[PDB]
């Protein structure tokens, strides 16, 4: 077994939030791997990037939800940290990773989120978006 | 004898303490082992800096505090030295190793820790710090 | 509760083993914490080196163990994996760490593991190290 | 509590061994305190110089001393670890550490060394001499 550290965002663009869907069916938000050396504000920004070709700019750290998961027989421990971001540019372009990469008003992104753990994510996200915004 | 020595910070910032939460899920102060060659004192300002982000200019000594633990069958003493910090720059954010970093006012920081060991540290650092303001 | 995820190497040079003396008098194997972004081979290789001195050179991996242990009144979960591999370089040279680090044959290898989890490693490194005779 | 580490050699220049005369009178070896990021050879080697002005080049790893003793209110744990080492350059001469810095002959360094972890560590390094040309 071993161990996986990610680390992603909940991205912002006037009154909008970016979002995913997994190979599952899952709308979720976009995450990535850490590379070697990067802290993990650093592999939120570059993953979500490469996920959803959007560029965005982190305002404050959300929190963070774990998962176990098995991956060609080993177990793996995943972790994923979020972070909140704004919006900077490029546009919503899905990598062949996710089934596809959208921006959704708030009210429709409440709806759609699956695991609680985003759902608490997402609250904690909005909360946090009031103070800046 | 395996002994196993460390150092951490006790930072404060207008009326409110720092911690972080660790992977116990509880909240508690930053730490970490006392390299080879390190001052216990530079090891509390470095950790407090990797764990949160957050730099912060050291006091004074507030005290010691030991304890043991038994580990594939064997004996480990531990010792945490902790230093009174007051803020300096820097914002809160968590490293790949602890969930969160937050700032909280004594009241409910004192109602957070849960380690005998913090309290003691906790309430001596509480005095120590009337000397300054 | 909270994972520890550690990995390690029994290097075999001219057909003995490197082991290290931990400060306990117990000699086991080289190991480490998995830093974030790093693989379990890229740890070991790098613990082996500055535990001992010594660039080994991975072969295979060997397999892993876990263990629970108690601090604070919180219950920790531990897993190591552990690689074979084949001395490149450097004499034994013990960090701050370790009070000594040495090959030695594996006869007496065997005999000095105390560690159940070093041992059940140890068994599996010799049967796997017959591929690249060592 | 702390911990505190310093690393020295056991230096031999045409058979002769280099000691130093201690503030309390005493012939012993030249070691000292570690710097930030050092591994215990690279003390060892820095060490002996500032204390003597004798650079020396490791050849081995002999063993470690260590004990607890008391240091401005506060107990230390102190571990020195020692390195047989090759005479390159220098002229013995006493740091402000020390009384003196001068080579003797085994034969008689065996007679003044006093500490019962100097005769061992000596035991040990001229053992290990034997495998070298020094
Ligand atoms: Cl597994
Ligand atoms: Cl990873
Ligand atoms: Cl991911
Ligand atoms: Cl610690
Ligand atoms: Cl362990
Ligand atoms: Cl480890
Ligand atoms: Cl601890
Ligand atoms: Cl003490
Ligand atoms: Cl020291
Ligand atoms: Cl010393
Ligand atoms: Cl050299």
């Amino acid at each position: 077994m071993k161990k996986e550290f990610s680390a992603g965002g909940v991205l912002f663009k006037d009154g909008e939030v970016l979002l995913i869907k997994t190979p599952s069916n899952v709308w979720s938000f976009p995450k990535g791997n850490i590379e070697p050396g990067e802290k993990p504000e650093e592999t939120a920004v570059r993953e979500v990037w490469e996920e959803t070709g959007v560029k965005g700019e982190i305002l404050d750290y959300i929190g963070e939800i774990h998962y176990w998961y098995t991956l060609k027989g080993e177990r793996i421990f995943k972790t994923v940290k979020y972070y909140l971001m704004k919006y900077k540019e490029g546009e919503p372009r899905p990598s062949w990773e996710v089934k596809d990469a959208k921006f959704f008003p708030i009210k429709e992104a409440k709806k759609l989120l699956k695991y609680k753990g985003d759902k608490e994510i997402f609250e904690k996200a909005l909360k946090l978006k009031e103070k800046f915004k």
